[PDB]
RNA sequence: CAGGUCUCUC
RNA sequence: AGAGAGACC
């Protein structure tokens, strides 16, 4: 992706979008009980921790575009992924506006506890003023999509979250490109049934792990991904996507049966306008982060990328022997013979993608089940039942999370969630985590799950 | 102060 | 149906 132009809001006739300025994070009661390095990301031009210009750092993620139209490798990739999707028989029909707003069994309702985006945000109209879970009326909604249309700008906010020390100094805070309620509705009407299919089928037919539960999905993964594993990291995947990958997505959608009017919505994803504070700007390429289907489309595009990288980099690849799952930019894949990701990464740069080793070292060392990570978690066979696989969140990540809070009223739930993650690293680490928690007054007041109970409940998931 | 998935609590 | 937390693009 690449910023094509920047204009003042006076010039564009767009109203201003000023997000919050101060972090809601504070040191928790456990801040000094565990070691950690992360702090709240920079949210403001004049944060004293900054060491470069803040806004230059913010938009530096748009590294530019390379290919704009598919080559033979990307077209064979899109078609191969498309035919694979056909076995799911996705309903390419339009979803009812009622179901698109209020949800089905496999589609969650529009989040009514959150902003309605441009222009409703600036005019003080909240989602709850238009939609209502009880009446399920779409009448007010239909009026406002006719009042305001589609293809409305994304509102930009800086994301309030923990970041490493190095990303705070270099102003590398993340951004939220918030969609307008009208566009989430129309995207949900167009692709709602595809979202349903994807949510219900995490695995290697969708090629997507959206909807997976790591507690149970991890045991399936070595079976779904036989043979030699490959994986790597992307730098700023979403923002690095050139328009070729949105063209490629258009071919996948067409081949699985989508009408031309449905497929036309992709150009409105590839070419988007955004308002940050007092300025409008155009972005060509790049997936918007706050869009309906961001996770699924990023995941679908990743299935195209991996396939096209394979057949362009190496001779004699049979794409039918590829197995992979993606959760947006995160990928774990398998092929019957090892795949050299140093060569994949070189082909990647030509497609405008920056790919680095999985182990965060400089060398593309071997990925196997003892060091693979997915959604930040490792794979650890159970000592008693070696076919059941524990997802292992590193204790370093759990330490980082526990040291801070946005609302100390929910300390207990926060700690409980971290204990549901931590015990997979084994009894020794878990009791050492619990003891460290119990070492401060609030820690002695929390209902902490007992290790044996966590293990019992997990075993019972498999019966 | 966005789009989602997952899990937990009366 | 109401409330939270974890991880994600
Ligand atoms: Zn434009």
């Amino acid at each position: 992706g690449e910023i094509q132009w920047v204009k003042p809001n006076k010039e564009t006739g767009r109203l201003n979008i000023n997000g919050p300025t101060r972090t809601k994070l504070e040191p928790s009661v456990f801040h000094d009980v565990f070691e950690g390095n992360k702090e709240p990301a920079v949210l403001h031009s004049k944060d004293p921790r900054l060491e470069v210009d803040f806004e230059q750092a913010l938009f530096s993620k748009y590294v530019g575009n390379t290919l704009y139209e598919p080559d033979e490798y990307i077209k064979e990739a899109a078609l191969h992924y498309a035919n694979q999707l056909k076995q799911l028989d996705i309903d390419t029909s339009q979803m009812s506006m009622e179901e698109a707003c209020y949800g089905t069994e496999n589609l969650e309702a529009i989040d009514l506890h959150t902003s309605a985006g441009y222009p409703y945000s600036a005019l003080g109209i909240k989602k709850r003023d238009i939609l209502d879970s009880t009446t399920r009326d779409v009448s007010k909604m239909k009026f406002y999509m006719d009042k305001y249309g589609l293809d409305l700008p994304y509102s930009t906010y800086v994301k309030d979250e923990l970041r490493s020390i190095d990303k705070i100094k270099k102003g590398k805070s993340r951004l939220i490109e918030a969609s307008s309620l009208n566009d989430s509705v129309y995207l949900r009407m167009t692709f709602g049934h595809l979202y349903e299919t994807f949510h219900a089928n995490p695995g290697t037919v969708t090629g997507s792990a959206v909807g997976c539960n790591p507690d149970t999905f991890w045991s399936k993964l070595p079976i779904l991904l036989p043979g030699s594993l490959f994986a790597f990291d992307y730098s700023g995947y979403d923002a690095s996507l050139s328009p070729v990958w949105f063209r490629a997505l258009e071919l996948v959608l067409r081949e699985i049966g989508y009408s031309e009017e449905a497929v036309s919505l992709v150009e409105g994803i590839n070419h988007t306008h955004h308002v940050y504070r007092n300025k409008t700007y155009c972005v060509l390429g790049g997936m918007p982060s706050g869009m309906s289907g961001t996770s699924i489309f990023n995941s679908m595009i990743n299935n195209i990328i991996i396939r096209a990288l394979l057949i362009k980099t190496f001779k004699g690849i049979d794409l039918d022997e590829l197995n992979m799952v993606a959760y947006g930019d995160d990928v774990l894949a398998s092929y019957p013979f090892p795949i050299d990701c140093l060569e994949l990464a070189r082909t990647g740069k030509e497609y405008g993608l920056t790919m680095t080793p999985a182990d965060k070292s400089p060398c593309f060392n071997e990925v196997n089940w003892d060091n693979a990570t997915f959604l930040k978690r490792g794979f650890l066979p159970d000592e008693q039942f070696p076919f059941l696989i524990h997802p292992t969140m590193p204790m370093k990540e759990i330490h980082e999370s526990i040291r801070w809070t946005k609302d100390a009223r929910n300390t207990q739930d926060h700690v409980r969630s971290l204990c549901l993650l931590a015990w997979h690293n084994g009894k020794q680490e878990y009791e050492k985590f619990v003891s460290a928690i119990r070492s401060v007054p609030v820690g002695k007041a929390l209902a902490i799950p007992n290790y044996e109970n966590l293990r019992r409940n997990w075993l019972e998931l498999f019966h």
